[PDB]
C-alpha cells in the first residue's frame, strides 16, 4: 500500500514487533496510522515504507495482563488468512492511544 503524504495522520511512533520467522524476536519499528491503513518505517524519518496494513477486514485486541509475551503492553492484530501483526506499546498510555485508533480503523 501507498502513504498519501496529505492525509492526516491518526496516530504514529514506536511500537515492537514481533518476527514471524518462528524464533519470535521482536524489532522496534515506526507505526503510522493514516486513514484505515498501517504504516511501518525503519525509523521515525517516515522513508520508504517497509510494511503496510489495510485495517478494515482485521481485529485488534490487548494481550491482557501478565505479560504473556514476555513483554508489557502487548497486543495482536488479527484476520485469518491474512498476516498477524504482534505488537508491544512502551506504556500504558501508548497502547491506550494505538488501541483506540486501530479500533476505529478497522470499524
Amino acid at each position: 500500500l501507498r502513504r498519501d503524504p496529505n492525509l492526516p495522520v491518526h496516530i504514529r511512533g514506536w511500537l515492537h514487533k514481533q518476527d514471524s520467522s518462528g524464533l519470535r524476536l521482536w524489532k522496534r519499528r515506526w507505526f503510522v496510522l493514516s486513514g484505515h491503513c498501517l504504516f511501518y518505517y525503519k525509523d521515525s524519518r517516515e522513508e520508504s515504507v517497509l510494511g503496510s496494513v489495510l485495517l478494515p477486514s482485521y481485529n485488534i485486541r490487548p494481550d491482557g495482563p501478565g505479560a504473556p509475551r514476555g513483554r508489557r503492553f502487548t497486543f495482536t492484530a488479527e484476520h485469518p488468512g491474512m498476516r498477524t501483526y504482534v505488537l508491544a506499546a512502551d506504556t500504558l498510555e501508548d497502547l491506550r492511544g494505538w488501541l483506540r485508533a486501530l479500533g476505529r480503523a478497522s470499524r
